[PDB]
């Protein structure tokens, strides 16, 4: 009614500043290394506290921003926000046009979706122009564990990542998430009911990576970001790495698989969270770190507050 | 593709303005009319749409400009007939019953009156300030256009009720007397261009206390819009002609609600409350020797903090490179 249907519409100018900055941050080095983001990959969105409003109005906000359906589904399958020691994650709405992985990933860190296809076009560019040998071998090895022409199956996965029309764009498998996390130099954790698990940017030393994860959620054939709520009470800001069965760690090689637990401690910031008394591993999540210049959430909030006084 | 109104370019910024507006109103105790301390001196100017491919120039005009109402006032030789003055463009305005306020609000801030701040001020003034002089002016104007002496009082008390926000079009539409009160709340004259039309001077204030650049509205159907200047790339003078040209000769614009003594010194009053200048026109012989009066218009004076146009522009430019 009153409030606009997406964060970006709160300040369309600001939205563009972001969309313009994103392509300029991509590096594309000469020595053969994967294309990557210089700086913008370290940013992280946090949702505003919807707790302090009259529930007639709290629902008006949630209707606009939150994917109530997909959150319910992951909560009802005891996969999202089951632990009472960690802070609550909220699922944001994401355009299901075939590029939702990118939209959700883009949203996690900037608030804007991938409507300009910047992340999508980067994933494809990397697959056409960089050394894909290692990626392929990892995919063969993961695919074997789960008469076929491997080279054909691979060359098809590359074609799918393109922006060409086949849903307006092709949907993306698990190998794409793995390549995406290496372009970002930041691990990605997907929560679901085989996509679910942990994607580590193993083409980079952990010293060169941002060691807070992007947290996506997955149901139907739909991705969304699972953003934390801002700066609230005394629960720890972290995602549990066990559902106790551990989350899958995709595309490891055999030597890496032997040192799996040491790798999670390398690429993420692991902490022991206690659970009913057993202790479980969990990765620390990022505090909101978007500067005012490109912070859409702060704008939407000041807008909500004003529209709430009008409502009271 | 571009958004349908200036305000949507930066909704945060829009609110900063909407929040500032009520805090600027100074509602004095001694019976003087409520008025704006500072924000009344602001003035919007539109960005130059000249530098674009005409396939795209139309995409802009489709969004921002009220193409219909501009055509109508141009086709009746009332808007932009003089080639010595700069072009005015009509901005789109929500026709929900409060368009006078929307258009006036837009003229000076870019935002429309969606929070009813100007509307609620007009009504508050009519309920709480000295209305006696306003009423007498309205009776006197209404008489010139028998009637029972208890029926004026009823006709008046009804005009006040109409200015309220109560549902009767979602709000009641406003007569000419409301524009006159509005210009006194703003301390700034209002000029309306039509086929209502004329000049509204804030006569409850000395000219020394008023902003002497006018708000320019346009009127057709039962609809008001602001007529904003187009801003640079040309050498024409920034001003609105105070005379219309029906049938070769020049009739002056009406000056509403004057009393008889004021009516005698009408030309001295325009020079008091507006910044009048002689703009020259070619006549039937003796050179191009005839002169018409015209009021100077304001240069764009909205600071970056509350300037929505600057934001929409940076948005258009970016969406043009994409195009």
């Amino acid at each position: 009614q009153v409030l606009p249907q997406a964060l970006y519409l709160s300040n369309m100018r600001k939205a563009v500043k972001i969309r313009e900055r994103t392509p300029e941050d991509i590096f594309k080095p000469t020595n053969g290394i994967i294309h990557h983001f210089k700086t913008m990959h370290r940013y992280t969105l946090e949702m505003f506290r919807t707790c302090q409003f009259c529930p007639q109005f709290r629902e008006i906000i949630h209707k606009a921003l939150i994917d109530r359906n997909i959150q319910a589904t992951l909560e009802s399958q005891k996969k999202l926000n089951w632990c009472r020691e960690v802070r609550k994650l909220v699922a944001l709405k994401t355009n299901g046009d075939g590029n939702c992985l990118m939209h959700a990933t883009s949203q996690y860190m900037w608030g804007v979706q991938d409507t300009d296809l910047v992340l999508r076009k980067a994933l494809f560019s990397t697959l056409k122009e960089t050394d894909t040998r290692n990626f392929k071998f990892r995919w063969q090895l993961e695919s074997l564990k789960s008469t076929r022409n491997w080279n054909d199956e691979w060359d098809n996965l590359i074609k799918m990542a393109s922006t060409d029309t086949p849903l307006q764009y092709n949907s993306l498998e698990e190998i794409h998430i793995f390549v995406l996390c290496n372009i970002l130099r930041r691990p990605i954790i997907v929560i679901s009911d085989k996509v679910g698990g942990i994607y580590l940017p193993l083409h980079w030393p952990a010293q060169e990576c941002y060691r807070y994860p992007i947290v996506l959620g997955y149901d139907s054939h739909h991705f969304v970001p699972l953003v934390t709520l801002k700066d609230s009470g005394p629960e720890i800001r972290a995602v549990p790495l066990v559902n106790f069965e551990d989350l899958k760690v995709h595309f490891l090689t055999d030597p890496e698989n032997e040192m799996k637990e040491k790798l999670l401690k390398e690429y993420l910031m692991v902490i022991e969270i206690p659970v009913q008394t057993h202790l479980i591993n969990a990765a620390k999540l990022d505090e909101a770190n978007l500067p005012k210049e490109i912070n859409l959430v702060d704008d939407y909030f000041e807008l909500v507050q004003h529209e709430y006084k009008k409502w009271q």
